[PDB]
C-alpha cells in the first residue's frame, strides 16, 4: 500500500485554510501539479481524497464500487434545489422516479422539439449584436448568461425572463444568484451561528421564498390553464414513472424547475464564454470554425439538421469543456470496502473528489500539448480512452441536460461565427472567477457584422 500525499497543514485546522481562497478549484489544481494523481485533504471533522489521473478516476467511475456523494456544496444548494435530480442521493425514491420520467424530455430526439424556442433566444442575441453602434464592445459572459437563462426558461416552462430587455436581472434571478452565493460562502464561513450572519440567514429565507412562490405560481397557473405547451413543465405534470406507476408531486416539480434554472444560468453560459475566449486567442481555430458555420448555415435561421452538421463547432465546445469544465468537480463514496489502483485502501463510506480540469490535462491521455486549444483531439471518440473526458460527470448520475446544453451552445456559437467577425480589442488576460461555476471574468470583445440577414 502507498501512503497518499497530503498538502501543507495548519496545526488543528489541518488543510482547511487552503480552501479559504476565492479560487479554490485553481488552488486545488496547483496542489495536484505538485502532489500528483491523488492527495488526501483533512479538516477538523472530515477527510476527502482528490483524484486527477484517468488511471484512478476510471475506477472511481465504476458504479458497482462508487456512487455519487452530495458534497457540502450540494448539501448547501439542496436548501433550495431540494430532492431535485442534482441534489438528491441515488437511493432517494424521488431521484429514480424523476430520472425515469425526465430522460425522454432530455433525449437527443426531444431536442428537435426545443429547437424553435432555442432559435427565438439565439436570434434575440444576434439582433442585440447587429444593433450595437460602431466601437461599442460586448460583455461576453453577461450576454451568454442572458441567452442560456432565457432558453431554459422558454423551452422548460414557456416563461420569458426577457433578459435582452433589461440591465438589472429578473427578480427570481436576483434571489437565485444571491442564494447560490450564500451557499458557496457557507463552505469557508467559520462560526456560521455568529449573529453577524443573521442578515445572511434572513435574506436566504426571503430568496428561497421568492423562488418557491414564483415557481409554485408557474405550476398552479399551468394546471389551472389546462394548456399542453410542449415543454418540461407539461411532461412533468403528465409524466408517470414506468417502474412505480407514480407521477412527481408539485413540490418535486418545483425543485426540478429550480435545478434547471440554476443549471442553465452561468454553468451553461460559461461554456460559450470559454469557447469564444479560446476562439479569439486562436485565430486559425476561429477561421476554421467560421468557414464551417458559413458553409453549413445556408438558411436565414438554422434548422435542427444543420446544427447536427456543425461538427468542428462541436469539437470546439468539447475542447472548451476539456480545458475549463463549468461544473469542475463531483464527489463519490465507496459503496463497499475496496482498493483503488492496487495501492490506496478505502473503507465503505470514504469520499473521493474528481478534479475534472486535472483529468483533462493528464498527459498520458492527451500527450504533451494538454494546455493547447486543439479541437482536432476530438476527431475520433474511439481513439480516446475510457473515462478520459468527464465534463458531464458519470453513469446514471451524469448531466441529464448534456444534449440540451450542447444543442443550444452549437446553435448559438454557429450563429455567432456566421454573423460576426470578432476582435479581442483589450487583448484580454484570462481571470477565472469561481462561484458555483467558472467564468472568464471581464471578458470583452468587439463584433463586426458580416451584414448577413436573419430574414
Ligand atoms: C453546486 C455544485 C456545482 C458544486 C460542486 C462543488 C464540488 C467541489 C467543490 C466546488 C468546486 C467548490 C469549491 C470547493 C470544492 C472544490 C470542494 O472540494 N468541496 C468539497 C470539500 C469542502 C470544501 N470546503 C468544505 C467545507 C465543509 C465541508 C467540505 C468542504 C465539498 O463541497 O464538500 C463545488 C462547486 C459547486
Amino acid at each position: 500500500i502507498k501512503e497518499m500525499p497530503q498538502p501543507k497543514t495548519f496545526g488543528e485546522l489541518k488543510n482547511l485554510p487552503l480552501l479559504n481562497t476565492d479560487k479554490p478549484v485553481q488552488a486545488l489544481m496547483k496542489i495536484a501539479d505538485e502532489l500528483g494523481e491523488i492527495f488526501k485533504f483533512e479538516a477538523p471533522g472530515r477527510v476527502t481524497r482528490y483524484l486527477s489521473s484517468q488511471r484512478l478516476i476510471k475506477e472511481a467511475c465504476d458504479e458497482s464500487r462508487f456512487d455519487k456523494n452530495l458534497s457540502q456544496a450540494l448539501k448547501f444548494v439542496r436548501d433550495f434545489a431540494g430532492d431535485g435530480l442534482f441534489t438528491s442521493w441515488t437511493h432517494e425514491k424521488n431521484w429514480k422516479k424523476a430520472h425515469n420520467i425526465l430522460l425522454p424530455s432530455f433525449s437527443q430526439q426531444a431536442m428537435k422539439g426545443y429547437h424553435a424556442m432555442m432559435v427565438d433566444i439565439a436570434v434575440q442575441l444576434v439582433q442585440k449584436w447587429e444593433r450595437l453602434n460602431a466601437d461599442e464592445h460586448i460583455e461576453v459572459p453577461e450576454d451568454m448568461t442572458r441567452l442560456t437563462l432565457d432558453t431554459i426558461g422558454l423551452c422548460g416552462f414557456n416563461y420569458r425572463f426577457n433578459s435582452f430587455y433589461r440591465d438589472q436581472p429578473h427578480p427570481f434571478i436576483t434571489s437565485m444568484v444571491r442564494a447560490l452565493d450564500e451557499a458557496m460562502n457557507k463552505l469557508q464561513r467559520a462560526n456560521p451561528d455568529d449573529p453577524a450572519y443573521d442578515e445572511n440567514k434572513r435574506q436566504f429565507q426571503e430568496d428561497i421564498k421568492v423562488m418557491n412562490d414564483l415557481v409554485d405560481k408557474i405550476i398552479a397557473d399551468r394546471k389551472a390553464s389546462g394548456e399542453q405547451s410542449d415543454d418540461l413543465l407539461t411532461h412533468m405534470l403528465n409524466g408517470k414513472d414506468p417502474e412505480t406507476g407514480e407521477p412527481l408531486d408539485d413540490e418535486n416539480i418545483r425543485y426540478q424547475i429550480i435545478t434547471f434554472l440554476i443549471a442553465g444560468h452561468e454553468t451553461t453560459s460559461g461554456l460559450l464564454s470559454f469557447a469564444l475566449y479560446f476562439l479569439v486567442k486562436n485565430p486559425h481555430v476561429l477561421q476554421k470554425a467560421a468557414e464551417e458555420a458559413a458553409r453549413v448555415l445556408v438558411d436565414p435561421v438554422p434548422s435542427y439538421k444543420q446544427v447536427k452538421q456543425l461538427k468542428y463547432v462541436g469539437m470546439v465546445l468539447n475542447e472548451a469543456l476539456r480545458l475549463w469544465p463549468t461544473a469542475p468537480a463531483f464527489s463519490l463514496y465507496a459503496k463497499e470496502d475496496t482498493v483503488l489502483g492496487g495501492e490506496y485502501p478505502l473503507e465503505k463510506g470514504d469520499e473521493l473528489m474528481v478534479l475534472i480540469p486535472q483529468l483533462h490535462r493528464d498527459k498520458t491521455i492527451w500527450g504533451d500539448d494538454v494546455e493547447e486549444f486543439r479541437p482536432e483531439r476530438f476527431e475520433n471518440p474511439s481513439a480516446i480512452p475510457q473515462h478520459a473526458f468527464k465534463p458531464f460527470g458519470n453513469g446514471q448520475r451524469a448531466c441529464i441536460g448534456q444534449q440540451f446544453a450542447l444543442h443550444e451552445a452549437t446553435l448559438v456559437l454557429g450563429m455567432m461565427l456566421k454573423h460576426f467577425d470578432f476582435e479581442d480589442h483589450t487583448n484580454y488576460e484570462l481571470d477565472i472567477k469561481e462561484t458555483l461555476t467558472l467564468k472568464p471574468e471581464g471578458f470583452v470583445v468587439k463584433a463586426k457584422s458580416k451584414k448577413i440577414p436573419l430574414g
